[PDB]
This record gives structure tokens, sequence and C-alpha cells, in this order.
């Protein structure tokens, strides 16, 4: 999985 906040 590939989880990005920013
Ligand atoms: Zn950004």
């Amino acid at each position: 999985s590939y989880s990005s906040y920013g």
C-alpha cells in the first residue's frame, strides 16, 4: 500500500 499526505 501507498499513502501520502502532503
Ligand atoms: Zn504537496
